[PDB]
């Protein structure tokens, strides 16, 4: 028999701390000021109210009632897109490659917090150069085009070495401190995960509730603050305005489906564990609404935070965060941290807080691909589960051998951009066909019936066979027709890095009709012999 869950707030908290993350801390807040503001609230509860939400409970649901992963629920669903698990897994391949780095930076920021004086605070250090001013208008105030601040030549300097990197082109070296700092990581999610959901589900009543605990800190810190009110006035002002461009809708909808996850197949791995009678309706309610609240708060935050920042300059926001992406959370809020009372403390608690944020959706991701490979292929690996979860994490670590490199943010933003793009959107929106079209949105309903005791309403199956679906064809025909210029610290990204962010996203998406040809062409019959027995799901 399978492992369940052991105690149902296990389940519970492993969902919340697997849809809350080291993103929706800095990109949130970044999205809602760029998008409009208290305008952007109203695209974000759309998108989730007929988003991300129906889609989360689809995949709970699904998982709950067929007790299988993402490489095996097809064969009782729909045989012909098995293939879906397979892109999943080779998805969690470029995922676990950044996103592990990216604590790995925190972990160093973190060791560098331990003085009692921040090194990102002072600039007589050693990687610290000329233009540097010493920001926060310290003695001569002269700030120019090419001052930089400490906190800047800190990140990109000492932490990344960003400096001995000419480009993408050549990312000269390894950092053998990031290095440490990730191996210590990938250590650590290793005998997390390693026995299964009866240890992933006690770890992460921790780390999924520490984040709260530090939030609530840092909340209460930022609040009473000089500049607070303007750091809010200017989060929840509403740009009515903004809501005419279809951009707004556009980056609602991406955010809110990139936020849930309902698709990268580990909703299916946390809810197979559960029981057969467990409500999944409940707890796909709970656990959208606290990832939604909890992305709000974390919004305040930060913005109260830079807000304070930019009255101590008596200069406007806007201009102090320039830079979107983990470097607002390294460069900028590292700076107003360095600045408080009490900096060490802060600066800490405020790492820990994004070490632990992490862990959690490393934990799920790794796990999601644990259960699915573990249950597709029963009789090799059973008991096995920590060679197997060895083998997982040593591929991981390996595949992020490349963005420890001196140029690995540029690696890091590459990966970020792609890989999480349309691939995944396109394998959301295979998963949604083939479960609302092929198996049917009325016997769905009755499984759903069978197990909670009522059948979805009517919201629910309208949402589930055609809003749904017309929700991911909305963000992945706009992210195609749409091609990004990358760029991350002056560096204009070069041609072919559009190339190889298409190949990205092309390996993982190419597992579905590859598997598709094979099974059409491996099974016996006529032209429409194979398509009619590979629909039907398999007799047990
Ligand atoms: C971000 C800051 C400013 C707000 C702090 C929010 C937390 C205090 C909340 C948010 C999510 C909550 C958790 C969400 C899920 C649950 C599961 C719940 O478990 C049950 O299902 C038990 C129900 C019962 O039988 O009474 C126990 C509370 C707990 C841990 C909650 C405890 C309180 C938490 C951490
Ligand atoms: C603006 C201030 C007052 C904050 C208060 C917001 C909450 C009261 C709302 C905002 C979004 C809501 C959620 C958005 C989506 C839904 C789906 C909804 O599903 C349905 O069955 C809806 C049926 C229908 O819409 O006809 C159940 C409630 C829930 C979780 C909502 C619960 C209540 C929430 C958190
Ligand atoms: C010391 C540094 C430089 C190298 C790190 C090596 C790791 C890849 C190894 C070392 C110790 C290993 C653990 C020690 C022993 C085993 C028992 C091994 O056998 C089982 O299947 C145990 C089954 C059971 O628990 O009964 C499974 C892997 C595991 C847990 C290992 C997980 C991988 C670890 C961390
Ligand atoms: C169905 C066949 C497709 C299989 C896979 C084909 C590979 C195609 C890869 C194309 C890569 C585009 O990758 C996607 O581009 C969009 C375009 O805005 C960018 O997306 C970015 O802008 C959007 C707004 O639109 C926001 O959500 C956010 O600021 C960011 O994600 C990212 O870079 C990536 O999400
Ligand atoms: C892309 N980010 C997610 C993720 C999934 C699995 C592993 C790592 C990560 Cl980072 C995707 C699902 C929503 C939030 C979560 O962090
Ligand atoms: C600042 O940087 C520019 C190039 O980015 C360089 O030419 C200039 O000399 C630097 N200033 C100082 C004081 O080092
Ligand atoms: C009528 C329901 C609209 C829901 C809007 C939620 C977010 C609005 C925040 C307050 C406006 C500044
Ligand atoms: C992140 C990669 C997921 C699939 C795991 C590949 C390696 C499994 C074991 C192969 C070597 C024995
Ligand atoms: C119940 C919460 C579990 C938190 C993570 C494990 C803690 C183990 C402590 C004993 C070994 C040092
Ligand atoms: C996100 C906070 C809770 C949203 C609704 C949860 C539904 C639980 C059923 C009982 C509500 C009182
Ligand atoms: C029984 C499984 C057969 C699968 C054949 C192809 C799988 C996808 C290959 C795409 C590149 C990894
Ligand atoms: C694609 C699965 C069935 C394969 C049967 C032969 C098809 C050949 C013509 C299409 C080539 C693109
Ligand atoms: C709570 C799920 C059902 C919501 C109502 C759907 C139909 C609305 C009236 C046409
Ligand atoms: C040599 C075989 C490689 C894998 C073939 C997968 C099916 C191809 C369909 C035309
Ligand atoms: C996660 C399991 C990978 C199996 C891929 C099979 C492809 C055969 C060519
Ligand atoms: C970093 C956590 C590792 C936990 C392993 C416990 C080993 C005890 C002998
Ligand atoms: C049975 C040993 C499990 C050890 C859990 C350690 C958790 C580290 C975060
Ligand atoms: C019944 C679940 C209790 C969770 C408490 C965790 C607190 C960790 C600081
Ligand atoms: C004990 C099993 C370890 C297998 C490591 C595989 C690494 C693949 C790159
Ligand atoms: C410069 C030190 C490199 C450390 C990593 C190489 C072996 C994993
Ligand atoms: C139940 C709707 C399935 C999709 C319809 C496609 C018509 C060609
Ligand atoms: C889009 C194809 C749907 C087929 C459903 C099964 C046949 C009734
Ligand atoms: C097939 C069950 C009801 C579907 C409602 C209409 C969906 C477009
Ligand atoms: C999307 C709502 C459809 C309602 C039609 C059926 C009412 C019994
Ligand atoms: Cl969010
Ligand atoms: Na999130
Ligand atoms: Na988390």
């Amino acid at each position: 028999e399978r492992e369940t869950w052991g105690k149902k707030v296990d389940f519970l908290l492993s969902v919340i701390g697997y849809a809350v993350d080291l993103g929706n801390v800095w990109r949130f807040p970044y999205i809602c000021y760029q998008n409009g503001g208290g305008a952007f609230l109203l695209p974000y509860t759309i998108m989730a109210i007929f988003g991300g939400i129906p889609l989360f409970y689809m995949e709970l649901a699904l998982g709950q009632y067929h007790r299988n992963g993402c490489i095996s629920i097809w064969r009782k669903i729909c045989p012909i897109f098995k293939g879906i698990g397979y892109a999943i897994c080779i998805i969690a391949f470029y995922i676990a490659s950044y996103y592990n780095t990216i604590m790995a930076w925190a972990l160093y920021y973190l060791i560098s917090s331990f003085t009692d004086q921040l090194p990102w605070t002072s600039c007589k250090n050693s990687w610290n150069t000329g233009n540097c001013t010493n920001y926060f208008s310290e003695d001569n105030i002269t700030w120019t085009l090419h001052s930089t601040s400490p906190a800047e030549e800190f990140y990109t300097r000492h932490v990344l070495q960003i400096h001995r990197s000419k480009g993408l082109q050549d990312l000269g070296g390894i950092s053998w401190q990031l290095a440490l700092c990730i191996m210590l990581i990938f250590t650590v999610i290793y005998f997390s995960i390693w026995k299964g959901v009866k240890t992933s589900g006690k770890v992460v009543w921790v780390t999924a509730t520490f984040p709260y605990i530090i939030l609530s800190v840092l909340l209460v810190r930022g609040a009473t603050l000089p500049g607070a009110w303007r750091g809010v006035l200017f989060y929840l002002k509403p740009n009515w305005q903004k809501l005419l461009e279809t951009g707004v809708w556009i980056d609602a909808a991406a955010q809110i489906f990139f936020s849930l996850g309902p698709g990268f197949g580990v909703l299916l791995a946390f809810a197979s564990y559960n029981k057969f009678n467990n409500n999944c309706y409940q707890d796909a309610l709970v656990t959208s609404v606290v990832n939604c609240m909890t992305s709000f708060v974390s919004g305040f935050v930060i913005f109260t935070v830079l807000g304070y920042m930019a009255e101590m300059r008596n200069e406007d926001v806007s201009e102090v965060a320039k830079d979107a992406g983990p470097s607002l959370l390294f460069i900028t809020y590292a700076e107003a941290i360095a600045n408080m009372p009490a900096s060490t403390f802060f600066a800490i608690i405020f790492f820990l807080m994004l070490i632990t944020l992490g862990l959690d959706s490393t934990f799920a991701g790794l796990e999601g691909v644990i259960t699915a490979v573990l249950d597709e292929f029963p009789h090799v690996w059973a008991k096995r589960r920590e060679r197997f979860v060895l083998a997982v994490v040593i591929t991981c670590f390996f595949g992020s051998l490349v963005t420890l490199t001196f140029g690995g943010a540029y690696v890091v933003k590459l990966l970020e951009e792609y890989a999480t793009g349309p691939a995944v959107l396109t394998v959301a929106l295979i998963e949604a066909v083939a479960v609302s079209w092929f198996y049917g949105i009325t016997q769905f309903c009755r499984d759903v019936k069978e197990m909670l005791g009522f059948s979805p309403g009517w919201f629910w199956r309208i949402c589930w066979v055609a809003i749904s679906p017309l929700f991911l064809l909305f963000i992945i025909c706009s992210f195609l027709m749409s091609p990004p210029q990358l760029r991350l610290f002056q560096y204009n990204y070069p041609y072919w890095s559009i190339i190889l962010g298409y190949c990205i996203g092309t390996s993982s998406f190419i597992c579905i009709p590859t598997y598709i040809a094979y099974r059409l062409i491996i099974t016996p019959g006529t032209f429409k012999e194979r398509i009619i027995k590979s629909i039907t799901p398999e007799t047990p």
